[PDB]
């Protein structure tokens, strides 16, 4: 079609063209687990990581495909991924750390001492005594632990997952521009403030996808076994660097203390964003947002 309907708000289908680049990530713990002349990417037989996105690679050698990195990486580490760029050049190898996110920052003493106000504000017999009192011992806690700490230094590598599906959002925001921003070669082919599609490595490509349309130019996800429909961060496709739906997102996290990028980020953000008063069910926002291809065989790390 040309647009979809969702809360009784109108949203036309936007272009995602060839230009727009495959993204894979991998945040690895251990970098020592691997060879320092190893590409630092899984490749087990369970988890063929690194394989799979070579075969996403060659299936598409005419967009360009990015692996979002991070980890504390051997000299030698860093060149396996260098040959990999030179022995596959649409491949574009980006460290987390070559990027700046100090715009969409802040800090837990700032975020946790709004929220000790706002409790504080509220009538006393209503309020949340039980938060009221947590919040302050988080806050008791960052300031002998440290003061200068912020909300993206804390989803850090100790924090398991959280730590990559935290960047992943951030990565998005930035868009097609954070080939850019590191400097990688032969990306003068993409639009600027231009979209991206994220896949986790084992959503597989076997055949080529095209140019994907979607509602306001932004698909996730979702996961339908047997019958309980969930939103995924295992696809996350959008048009536009800082997409509003993720935006909001962005401001959840800043505006909760304990904020999830599962569930406030990335769940909270699109549907408040696309349904901010509830009038359509949940699985009816998961109908609408869901990003369908055909040409991938979705998620298979679950087998
Ligand atoms: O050590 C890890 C483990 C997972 N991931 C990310 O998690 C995604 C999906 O993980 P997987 O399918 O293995 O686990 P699931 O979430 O499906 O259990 C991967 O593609 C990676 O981007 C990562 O960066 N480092
Ligand atoms: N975004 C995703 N696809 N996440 C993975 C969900 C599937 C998961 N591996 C399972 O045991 O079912």
């Amino acid at each position: 079609s040309g647009h979809v309907s969702f809360a009784g708000i109108d949203y036309p289908l936007l272009p995602l063209n060839h230009q727009t680049p495959l993204v894979f990530q991998w945040f690895e713990r251990n970098p020592d687990r691997f060879g320092q002349n190893e590409i630092p990417i899984i490749n087990t037989q369970k988890n063929p990581y690194l394989n799979n996105i070579i075969n996403a690679a060659i299936i598409e050698k005419e967009r360009i495909i990015g692996i979002f990195v991070d980890g504390d990486f051997s000299k030698g580490q860093r060149k396996a991924l260098g040959k990999l760029e030179q022995n596959y050049r649409n491949i574009k190898v980006i460290y987390n750390s070559d990027l700046n996110y100090s715009m969409y920052d802040k800090k837990l003493t700032t975020i946790y001492l709004e929220n000790i106000t706002k409790l504080e504000a509220q009538s006393a017999s209503e309020r949340d005594e039980v938060l009221l009192n947590g919040v302050k011992k988080s806050l008791e806690d960052v300031l002998k632990n440290n003061p200068e700490e912020t909300l993206i230094s804390s989803h850090n590598k100790d924090k398991g997952h959280l730590w990559f599906d935290f960047y992943r959002n951030l990565f998005l925001l930035k868009g097609s521009d954070a080939f850019l921003e590191a400097g990688k070669p032969g990306c003068h082919h993409l639009q600027p403030g231009g979209g991206c599609i994220y896949l986790d490595a084992d959503m597989l490509l076997t055949d080529k996808l095209g140019t994907l349309y979607l509602p306001d130019g932004i698909a996730i996800h979702v996961s339908r076994k047997d019958n309980h429909v969930s939103l995924e961060n295992g696809i996350i496709a959008v048009n536009r660097s800082e997409h509003p739906a993720l935006i909001k997102g962005l401001e959840i996290m800043h505006s909760k203390p304990y904020g999830d990028p599962y569930n406030d980020w990335l769940s909270k953000g699109l549907r408040h964003y696309f349904d901010g008063s509830h009038i359509q069910d949940y699985d009816a926002f998961c109908d609408f947002i869901e990003f369908k291809h055909e040409n991938i065989i979705m998620n298979t790390s679950s087998l």
